[PDB]
């Protein structure tokens, strides 16, 4: 009779790198200014 | 005759994590200073 | 004979989005205070 099914193929390719992260939030307000 | 072709291989590995996002903007200017 | 190897597996999934960026720095010192 015919032979058995062949073996599995190679593993798939690794996925592409993820999207770059979002930008972080703006920083806090600065310190109060110098005295007048 | 030869058996039929094998099945697809296993799925690929997941992609690498994306790069970390940009540092956030500087905060706004601080309050006016105290009176002279 | 056994069949030929199967085709490659499906691609891995896209990577995770990168981490969000750092919060930005504190803002600059505020303006000088009033004269009085």
């Amino acid at each position: 009779p015919p032979g058995p099914p062949g073996p599995p193929g190679p593993p798939g390719l690794k996925g592409h790198r993820g999207f770059t992260g979002l930008q972080g939030p703006p920083g806090p307000p600065g310190p109060p200014g110098p005295p007048g």
